[PDB]
């Protein structure tokens, strides 16, 4: 199991513009297109991201290309962030995937905001960090997915995904 297969399970694959949990226009593997309510603003962004006139439909390869970009952008955002970098460096390889996961879903600004949990992660206080992360809008809105991520963090194993 690795970050890519982990995120593909959490996000799924959709080749046609869809709306995410929050209602935003998305496509492929959790690739957010726009927060705007306009389906046209969405097609527009989609064509911009792909480099062709898509009419809201992409191929698997296109979806996988956006996905590779986004995981890389996720890792780089963590290593560039003064709040995140230190937690990340401190963690084992499994735990690292889990923070990448959070960052992919919520953006670096958002995860950087979980101040207390990051501090408990850095101190390797696994159970307490788990209890604290669950006290969030995140957990309340996408509980099955949060649970899995949280579990990866608490245990350092891929159990939740197997
Ligand atoms: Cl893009
Ligand atoms: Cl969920």
């Amino acid at each position: 199991m690795n970050i890519f297969e982990m995120l593909r399970i959490d996000e799924g694959l959709r080749l046609k513009i869809y709306k995410d949990t929050e209602g935003y226009y998305t496509i492929g593997i959790g690739h957010l297109l726009t927060k705007s309510p306009s389906l046209n603003a969405a097609k527009s962004e989609l064509d911009k991201a792909i480099g062709r006139n898509t009419n809201g439909v992409i191929t698997k390869d296109e979806a996988e290309k956006l996905f590779n970009q986004d995981v890389d952008a996720a890792v780089r955002g963590i290593l560039r962030n003064a709040k995140l970098k230190p937690v990340y460096d401190s963690l084992d390889a499994v735990r690292r995937a889990a923070l990448i996961n959070m960052v992919f879903q919520m953006g670096e600004t958002g995860v950087a905001g979980f101040t207390n949990s990051l501090r408990m992660l850095q101190q390797k206080r696994w159970d307490e960090a788990a209890v604290n992360l669950a006290k969030s809008r995140w957990y309340n809105q996408t509980p099955n997915r949060a649970k899995r991520v949280i579990t990866t963090l608490r245990t350092g194993t891929w159990d939740a995904y197997k």
